[PDB]
């Protein structure tokens, strides 16, 4: 699908939402960015450390839940199809939880399952966090589990195709691979605004750096 928003438009929309936002170049982050590895899990934007051992995969809110959420897919069967679709498209599908809250450890899914997106026009999932994880695992996905408290300092919205930024548990940041929404045919403006709202509702930092190629 089309990314449709220009970097300046993304910065402007976020500023209108009360965010501090700026554009940074792929060049400025040359040493930090990494090419996407097909063996890496498509995982959450969560900036915490975890038990992940499958690195360099794309980052989307809630892992593959970002895809179901944007598409309005709310059944376990639909979740299973998305799990298989992601796997068939060059990434190992994943969703995650944490040690303190188990499967409600994913902030994005907690917001979704409890209706925090109702007013933005999203249908609610017809399953709970445990059921979703079981379905993703059954369909061949990975269930990642984080540890520690959220300490993200900034949000990177990466528009550089087939590259990503990795978590740093001691110098955390939310990483949103906007280009991946395009890859999966998502409505990109809805996806980006949902990502911004997610950070807002979870009390994350309303500070963004849009990475351009």
């Amino acid at each position: 699908s089309h990314m449709s928003l220009t970097p300046d438009q993304i910065v402007a929309a976020l500023q209108e939402r009360g965010w501090q936002a700026e554009i940074v170049t792929e060049f400025s982050l040359l040493n930090e960015m990494v090419d996407v590895d097909p063996q890496g899990i498509l995982k959450c934007v969560d900036g915490r450390g975890s038990d992940n051992t499958q690195f360099c995969g794309p980052k989307m809110p809630g892992g593959i839940y970002a895809i179901a959420h944007n598409r309005g897919v709310t059944t376990l069967e639909g979740l299973k199809q998305i799990t298989k679709e992601v796997a068939s498209k060059g990434h190992v599908p994943s969703v995650h939880g944490d040690h303190s809250s188990d499967m409600l450890g994913c902030g994005f899914f907690k917001l979704w399952v409890t209706g925090r997106f109702d007013d933005m026009g999203y249908p609610r999932p017809q399953f709970d966090a445990d059921q979703g994880a079981k379905a993703v695992e059954n369909a061949g996905g990975v269930i990642e589990m984080h540890h520690g408290s959220h300490a993200e300092k900034v949000v990177y919205i990466n528009l550089v195709e087939n590259k990503t930024l990795e978590p740093d548990e001691d110098d955390q940041r939310f990483i949103v691979d906007g280009w991946a929404a395009g890859k999966f045919g998502l409505d990109v403006p809805k996806f980006l605004i949902a990502a911004a709202a997610t950070v807002e509702m979870l009390g994350g930092p309303k500070k963004a750096k849009i990475v351009i190629p």
